């Protein structure tokens, strides 16, 4: 049910060099050059818990870091994270609505709370007319202010997993939870029409049939997770193979895709437990071959309002790779060739000035830069 | 060596540890569970979503576990260093002590890696008798037998907190730490004293072991997790020898093995985390060859944990007795002998068999 295309209220995007994705929180305001960093990037997502420790509330650091954006590029466009079930903690409005409505939280059919696997997070009963519109107020009012251009709905796969949900509260009750979430995203598609909506939802899983395309009709695009770490049985390269498949072809389509890709595996050095954290030399040549091989992931799905994220973790002040650019973000790039070419476990595709080559099997990859 | 505080402790089954929290009390069950192992440590964040804080939540549930069985013993988690959440008294301290957190020469606040969780400034006096008092009070309570000094290793090992607040500060955080540690040994001498503090480190000449005289044993973790460059069976090694100086001199042992891989399934997070059949061949495997290492270390007064996780709800092991403990143990007939990477022990019921690099053993029981 996608809607026709309108690039109107898209980010920025260009081919010159690597098109690049934020997706940051900091339990205190931003400093001035971390502002500057963050408005470097063309999409910015906000993540749960910011800045709260300085501004009080998530609501209010959000509204702060996103004016300090804008003051230095307000071509940046920036997004709220929203989660559309789980009820995690820092946000002002949330505590109060939740104490002031105990009703609120999803229940068991035994009417027990149940919970994440803290055994302390709850979930909101998004199957109540009062939550629904509790929850779609919430969204709307925060992307209605100036330095706010859309929303990033989080936890939509939990919704529509059935297992998620009726492992936790009965088969009857996840369906109606789904009911319910199509409804809400129905509401703001409508209301968020002049916004972006980014969500959560393209992923390989032996329940979608599409892997997450079919739902994308409500959304702008997708940001991607768990984007290389396989399940069901199936190897690491045949996980990615769909996974591609269904990027290539979000993207052609004209949705923004948002592709995250941890790196926190290639730089952990078994320190920083017990002892000091080892400083990673962000030059060495097998964290950047990982990198090369990361990126030409990226690369070989890639269209126009594609962007990557090579992350440590979203926590600013725990990331091995804030404020850091790697080499393969500086060169010249160049727009696409043609399509990417599959054989088997190999891919390759030419840029304007960058030749990819690929193999999921070895995880190994090459750029040769023009 | 004085043991009359000491856990009971029998060799005629495996000897079992605890080292737990929940969110919520815990059900009459869970407090069967509890009180049959010899020795509990009630960590952090204990039931204070039922009684407010993990003050009462630990006093609520010693007592439940010492009425069903008043010799079980029963330790309280203390932080040395670490500000956790969910203590009511540290809360309200804190509160009126802004000055009680540790900064450095900005006079800006430093964090564990969550950016959120500060660190007492044990350099100053205020600081130190709050802490000693908050040990000493919930210790002299009827249900409670001692406590479980947690993050010595990082006032020990000089680069944590040389990192954040510079190497002189750090000298005085490791001054003041001996200074409280010597306070514990004399007012909790008619209780008991665990520490985690036995552990490989390239700091610790004897990994740990020249910190043991200020407590009554060494809690045990990362133990089976290499560092610095050494191999997996020659950081165990160094474990290994460690451990049975420390269990062959009277200490106190409670040596936990995360389970691992084995009991981890790529499920759970969005989607229903699937069983893991607790009687499959694998697991059962990887249960002998935990089991194999705290063997050829224990002594009286060793304990084991074979864990996923500590917090209760959340372990696929919670509740859960493999067939391992229930066999008959009976007394060692010797001390280990090591050839090589493989150990081997005797005891009454049982022949172990060890080889730290492939990682396997073999439980001959009688
Ligand atoms: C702020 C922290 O929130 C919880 O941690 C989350 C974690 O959030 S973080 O901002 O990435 O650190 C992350 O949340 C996921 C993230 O939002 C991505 C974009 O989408 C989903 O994967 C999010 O997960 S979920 O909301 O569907 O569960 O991952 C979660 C699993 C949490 O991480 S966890 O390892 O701590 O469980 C808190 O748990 C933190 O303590 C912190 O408050
Ligand atoms: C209650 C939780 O506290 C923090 O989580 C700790 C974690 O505590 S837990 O009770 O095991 O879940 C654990 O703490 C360690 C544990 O106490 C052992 C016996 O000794 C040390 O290793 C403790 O760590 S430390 O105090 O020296 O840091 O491990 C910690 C690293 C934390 O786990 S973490 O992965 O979440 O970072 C909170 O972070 C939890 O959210 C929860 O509140």
């Amino acid at each position: 049910q996608n809607q026709e295309i309108d690039y109107s209220n898209y980010p920025e995007f260009s081919w010159d060099t690597m098109p690049l994705y934020m997706h940051v929180r900091k339990n205190t305001a931003y400093t001035d050059e971390e502002i500057n960093y963050l408005a470097s990037f063309p999409l910015i997502t906000l993540e749960k818990s910011q800045a709260q420790n300085t501004y009080g509330s998530t609501e209010e650091g959000t509204l702060a870091t996103a004016s300090a954006i804008k003051l230095k590029n307000n071509k940046a466009k920036v997004l709220y994270y929203r989660n559309v079930v789980i009820n995690w903690g820092n946000y002002k409005n949330d505590d109060e609505f939740i104490s002031k409505n105990p009703s609120a939280l999803l229940k068991n059919q035994n009417n027990e709370l149940v919970y994440m696997p803290n055994g302390s997070t709850p979930f909101f009963d998004i199957t109540k007319s009062f939550v629904q519109e509790y929850w779609l107020k919430s969204v709307e009012d925060m992307v209605a202010t100036p330095n706010i251009d859309g929303t990033f709905i989080d936890a939509n796969i939990k919704v529509l997993v059935p297992s998620f949900f009726s492992s936790k509260v009965g088969v009857n009750k996840q369906a109606e939870i789904e009911n319910s979430y199509f409804s809400m995203m129905s509401r703001l598609k409508e209301s968020l029409s002049n916004n972006l909506i980014l969500a959560n939802i393209i992923r390989v899983r032996p329940e979608f049939e599409e892997n997450g395309l079919e739902y994308l009709g409500y959304f702008n695009g997708s940001y991607l997770e768990g984007f290389d770490s396989e399940a069901f049985g199936m190897s690491n390269a045949e996980y990615l193979v769909e996974g591609i498949e269904a990027t290539q072809k979000a993207a052609q389509s004209g949705k923004i895709i948002t592709m995250t890709l941890g790196l926190g595996e290639a730089i952990d050095n078994n320190t920083g437990i017990d002892d000091q954290r080892e400083d990673v030399d962000l030059n060495d040549e097998e964290l950047n071959k990982r990198v090369d091989y990361l990126l030409a992931i990226f690369l070989i799905c890639a269209e126009k309002y594609s962007y990557v994220y090579l992350h440590d973790g979203y926590l600013a002040t725990n990331s091995a790779v804030w404020l850091h650019q790697f080499d393969q973000y500086k060169k010249a790039l160049g727009a696409p060739l043609g399509k990417a070419i599959k054989n088997g476990y190999i891919y390759t595709r030419k840029f304007e000035n960058l030749d990819v080559w690929l193999n999921l099997e070895t995880q190994t990859a090459t750029l040769t830069w023009k």
